[PDB]
């Protein structure tokens, strides 16, 4: 059994752990060996992880996902997000379902100061937007990264 890998809009802003800035994934095309923020599901802590490659799978239909806090991203229907019950494709998600947001951001204060590295935010809407070039990252090990301040699954590498 092979799962099908997802992709996100080129406008998605990727958080660079070392640089501390956010760059659209389209600008990282062809780049490698740079650091991103990813969640370790076991420890549930945010770690710095290296990207092995950035690639484009062409023009595909993307959907806009919005959360209660206003986090937004455009992704293919098969792209996976982190829920309480594990990774779920965009077309598997239900309204009011919680997805993982990083608490650590490129700011002085954490996400929810008033009250361990993840904030669970409900989905308010998923809407079909249109067709545009979509990209993904390969993150050996953790296999996820922060895009538009949302935890998103990285490329699904299929050795076999």
């Amino acid at each position: 059994m092979l799962r099908e890998s997802g992709a996100i809009s080129g406008d998605s802003l990727i958080s660079l752990a070392s640089t501390g800035k956010r760059v659209p994934i389209k600008d990282l095309l062809g780049e490698k060996d740079f650091e991103i923020w990813a969640i370790n599901e076991q420890t549930m802590k945010l770690e710095s992880a290296k990207v092995s490659r950035v690639f484009c799978t062409g023009k595909k239909l993307v959907y806009t996902l919005k959360t209660r806090l206003g986090r937004t991203i455009k992704a293919t229907a098969n792209h996976r997000f982190l829920t309480i019950d594990g990774w779920k494709r965009l077309d598997e998600l239900s309204l009011k379902e919680h997805i993982a947001l990083p608490r650590k951001l490129e700011s002085s204060s954490l996400q929810l100061a008033p009250e361990s590295d993840i904030y669970w935010d409900p989905i308010v809407s998923i809407t079909e937007t249109g067709v545009e070039e979509v990209f993904d990252l390969t993150v050996p090990g953790l296999r996820n990264f922060v895009a538009n301040d949302i935890i998103v699954h990285a490329s699904i590498e299929q050795d076999k």
